[PDB]
């Protein structure tokens, strides 16, 4: 006769901790900004940004992603 | 004769901690902001942003993805 | 004679914390803003934020996703 | 003239994780166990346990405790 | 003329993590045990355990404690 | 004129991790165990732990304490 027993056992622990996790900023201060334009010409897409003090945290990572394939074949 | 006993377990554990997290921000100050613009000319989309203080968080990522694939075939 | 038990077990967590959680600001703030604007032209869309203190959270991320098949097939 | 602004402000964080978490305990076995008594003699309080496989957790600590006074006085 | 401003802040993170934490016992077995008591005499208490496996975890500990004073006095 | 600023900041991070943390038992075993008692005589508490694998944490330890006193006096 025969027997066949097909137990595989995943217990594992996947953790992902990503951008800016436990900081502390303490009194940061930004400075004055001026910006003065005169005449300029532009001939395709302008993009601007004009702050003081940015504080930008940006995350495409850290997914945590698993591909897992079992099988089982008899005669 | 013939027994299959087909019990593969999942047990684990999955867990994304993704952007900004846990942090102190303590007195953050932004600077003045002067923008001044004369006889400018734009031929394509202008994207502007003006501020003094910003704080962004931006998470495309992060997500937990699994995949898993079962077969048993006899004869 | 024969028998198969086909008992595949998914007993598994899955967590996703995605944007911004737990931060904390204390007292932020933003300074004086001033745009002046003369004699500008613009021939395609204009797309423009002015502000002084924002804070801003987007999360396209931070789902969790489960494909799973199963298959069983005798003679 | 005389101002007092008396504002004590408390944003801090406390956490206890006392006891048994988060540990994995795969296929453990007990043996046989056997007990046999005779002409014993007890004269005062018995407290017995007999067992096998014996999972215990036990937490009198793990408490947080906050105590906070606070006092203004004028003239 | 006079000004007090009395504003202590507390921002401060604290943590307890106590007893059993996130261990792995893989296949784990306790013997055979055999106890045999003849003609015994006990004039007092008797606190008995008797098994094979025992996995015990005990906290008393792990509290976090906060003892905060405050005080203002003018004149 | 008089001004008083009184703000002190606790930012500090505390942190406790006691007893058994991340800890890999693989296959422990215990041995066989037997105990033959005859004739004895107790005239006081008989305290009796009989096993064969025990593990066992004990956490007294491990509180984080905090205790903090302010005190601003005027005239």
């Amino acid at each position: 006769s025969v027997q066949i027993v097909y137990k595989p056992v995943d217990l594992s622990k996947v953790t992902s901790k990503c951008g800016s996790l436990g900081n502390i900023h303490h009194k940061p201060g930004g400075g004055q900004v001026e910006v003065k334009s005169e005449k300029l010409d532009f001939k395709d897409r302008v993009q601007s940004k004009i702050g003081s003090l940015d504080n930008i945290t940006h995350v495409p990572g850290g997914g945590n992603k698993k591909i897992e394939t079992h099988k089982l074949t008899f005669r």
